[PDB]
C-alpha cells in the first residue's frame, strides 16, 4: 500500500498493540474506496496461530449495525413501518406501558429506560415474555436515549417476524450473501471453527456466552476482508444491486435522534465531520456511552448526510471492535483485536490515522 | 398500440369528452413502463390547431409535483432540512408565530391555516414578507391541514435560496434537463409559443395570470411526453443516474401525515393500493379536497410505498390536469385538457382505464 497509509498505520496501530498488550489484531483501512490489510500476534497464543484475512473475530456490539439494516431493509420491502406499535409484531406483548412504544423507540434505545442487559435468568421464550410483561419504564418513550442490547435485540427479533424467516436466515440470505460476506456468521460452523480467534480476558481463552437476543444484539462474527466490504458497502450504498438493501443501508444511517453533537441513526451512530477529536474519543467512554442522555426528536428524520463520521464500537469479554468512515472522503477503517481494551484507544487511534490521509 | 389499451382508452375518454366539451386533450398510459399516447381535438379552436404530442398544457398544481421533488433533491443535496425552522432561511421574518413552523409544514400544508391563494394586492418582494409577517394563524403547526399555494409556494422559494439559483434555474438544471424534459417550462420562450395551447373558460380563450409565487405553485407547461417521462421518473426513480435527484424523488413520496384515507407528501399524495374508487373520485372534489382537515403525524415517515396509488391534479382557469401511477404495476397515466372540468370526472375515467390493465 502507499507509503503514507503505511506509515501512520504502524506508528500508530504497533505501539497501541504494545500498550494494551493485544494477542492479536487485524486492521483494514479503505482508502479512495480500496482495502488495505494490516495484521499483527497470534489468533491463538496457545497454538502460535496467526492472525490472519480469514481470522473470525467476534464483532460485539459492532453487530447492531448489520441489525440496524437487516431492519432498513425491512422497511424498504414494505414489511414493517417504524412507526408501527410494538404490540403489532408481538400481540402477546398487552401490559399497558408498552402502549406508545413503537419499534422506532426500541430501534434507537427511546423507549425509555429498557435495561442494557438482559437477565441471565431469562432463557425460555417465556422468560423473554415474562420479562418483558413486567418491566416497567423509568421514562416516557421518546425523551431519553438509554443504550440497550434489550432494546435493540428486541426491534431485530420482531422484524423479522413478517418474512417468517429466523433472525439469522433473515440474516443471510438479505444481509451477507447479497454483498458476498461469505465469512460472516452468527453461528460459526465447523468448517469454519479453525479460523475463529480466541478472545483474552485475564490471560484465560474465552468466547462470547449465549444469552437471549444475543443473535441481534451482539453475536456476529467476521473478517476483516468482509468487514472492509461491510464498509465499501456501508460508504457507497448505490453501488449495491439489490434495491432494498441499497435503501436499508441508507434508512440505516438517517439521523433520528440527537443527543449533543452526536446523532442516532439504526445501529450506526453519527457526528458531523469534520469532528471534534476530544468529543468522539471522550464519549466513547463508557460512564458516558453507557448513561442516560436527553434526545431532540428530529421531525422528520435527516436522510444519511455524506459529511458524516459514522461509526461503532463492539465488544465482548475477550474482543475490542471498532469500525468508523466518512462516506464524503471515501474513507473508513476496521479494527479487529482478540482483546477488549478502551474504546477511548480505539478510537484515537482510528482519529489519528482517519486525519493523517485526509 | 395493444388493442387492449387502446379499447379502454377511447371507451372511456370519448364519452368525457363528449360529456364535458372538452375541446382538446391528450392522453398517455403507461404500460409496463412503455408509454401510449392518444390526442383528441383542438389546441387552439379558432385556428383549428389540432392536439398533438408536442402541444403544451398548463399543468396548474401538478407543479406542485415538480417542486416537491425540487425540494427533495434539496434535502438530499445536504442544502436544507425538513426539519429546519422558516426563519433559518428567511431571517428578516421575525414575527413570533413562525418560530416553530418547519419547512415540512410548508411543504405539507400543515403550518397552521396559510391561505389558498396569496393575495392579488401582492406583488413585491417587500409585499410577501408583509404579507407573511402579519399572517396569524388559526391553528398550532403540524394539526390541521389546509392545501394552500402561499404553503408549498414559500416551500419552494425558500428550497432554492442556499442554492444560490433563482427558482426557475434550479428547476431547468436540477429536475428538467437530468431527466430530458426538454419541452417543460416555468415560462415557455418565444420558440415554442405556437404549440401553446389555449385554455378554454365558458367559451373564452384564456392562459394563466401571473401571480405571486405562481412558479413555485402552478407555474409549469408541458407536453403529454414529457408528462409520460415525468411519470416513468416517479415510478422507478432507482432507475435515475442523479444521486439526489433520485433521493428527492423518494422523499417526494415518503408519507409525512395521514388525513382520512389519504397521505401527505411533498406535492404528492398517495393512497393505499388497492383502493376504494369513491375513497379517491369522492375526494377529490374542490369541495373535500381544500377543506380544513385535521392531520396524524406519521413518525417517522414512511419511505415511498410501492403499492400506492400516487397522483395530483392541477387546474388553472382555462385547464384541467391528472396524474396518477402505481409504482408496484408500473402502471400510470396522465391526462391533460385545455378546459377544467370536475375532478371526480378525471379520477373516475383514470380509474376505470388503470383497473381494466390489472
Ligand atoms: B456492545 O459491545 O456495546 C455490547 C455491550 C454489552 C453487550 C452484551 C452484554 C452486556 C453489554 S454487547
Ligand atoms: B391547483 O390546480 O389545485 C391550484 C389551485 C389554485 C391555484 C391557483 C390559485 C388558487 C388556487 S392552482
Amino acid at each position: 500500500a502507499p507509503q503514507q497509509i503505511n506509515d501512520i498505520v504502524h506508528r500508530t496501530i504497533t505501539p497501541l498493540i504494545e500498550q494494551q498488550k493485544i494477542p492479536g489484531m487485524a486492521v483494514a483501512v479503505i482508502y479512495q474506496g480500496k482495502p488495505y490489510y494490516f495484521t499483527w500476534g497470534y489468533a491463538d497464543i496457545a497454538k502460535k496461530q496467526p492472525v490472519t484475512q480469514q481470522t473470525l473475530f467476534e464483532l460485539g456490539s459492532v453487530s447492531k449495525t448489520f441489525t440496524g439494516v437487516l431492519g432498513g431493509d425491512a422497511i424498504a420491502r414494505g414489511e414493517i413501518k417504524l412507526s408501527d406499535p410494538t404490540t403489532k409484531y408481538w400481540p402477546e406483548l398487552t401490559a399497558k406501558q408498552w402502549n406508545g412504544i413503537t419499534l422506532l423507540h426500541l430501534a434507537t434505545y427511546t423507549a425509555g429506560g429498557l435495561p442494557l442487559q438482559v437477565p441471565d435468568e431469562v432463557k425460555s421464550s417465556s422468560d423473554l415474555l415474562r420479562f418483558y410483561q413486567n418491566w416497567q419504564p423509568a421514562w416516557a418513550p421518546g425523551t431519553q436515549r438509554l443504550y440497550a442490547n434489550s432494546s435493540i435485540g428486541l426491534f431485530g427479533a420482531l422484524a423479522v417476524k413478517p418474512s417468517g424467516l429466523s433472525f439469522e436466515q433473515a440474516m443471510q440470505t438479505r444481509v451477507f450473501q447479497p454483498l458476498k460476506l461469505n465469512h460472516t456468521w452468527i453461528n460459526v460452523p465447523p468448517a469454519e471453527e479453525k479460523n475463529y480467534a480466541w478472545g483474552y480476558r485475564e490471560g484465560k481463552a474465552v468466547h462470547v456466552s449465549p444469552g437471549a437476543l444475543d443473535a441481534e444484539a451482539y453475536g456476529v462474527k467476521s473478517t476483516i476482508e468482509d468487514m472492509a466490504r461491510w464498509v465499501q458497502s456501508n460508504l457507497k450504498p448505490l453501488d449495491i444491486n439489490e434495491k432494498t438493501l441499497q435503501q436499508g443501508i441508507q434508512l440505516a444511517q438517517s439521523r433520528y435522534w440527537q443527543t449533543g453533537d452526536m446523532y442516532q441513526g439504526l445501529g450506526w451512530e453519527m457526528l458531523d465531520w469534520p469532528v471534534n477529536p476530544d468529543s468522539i474519543i471522550n464519549g466513547s467512554d463508557n460512564k458516558i456511552a453507557l448513561a442516560a442522555r436527553p434526545v431532540k426528536a428530529i421531525t422528520p428524520p435527516t436522510p444519511a448526510v455524506r459529511a458524516s463520521w459514522v461509526h461503532k464500537t463492539g465488544a465482548t469479554g475477550g474482543f475490542g471492535s471498532y469500525v468508523a468512515f466518512i462516506p464524503e472522503k471515501e474513507l473508513g477503517i476496521v479494527m479487529l483485536a482478540n482483546k477488549n481494551y478502551p474504546n477511548p484507544a480505539r478510537v484515537d487511534a482510528a482519529w489519528q490515522i482517519l486525519n493523517a490521509l485526509q
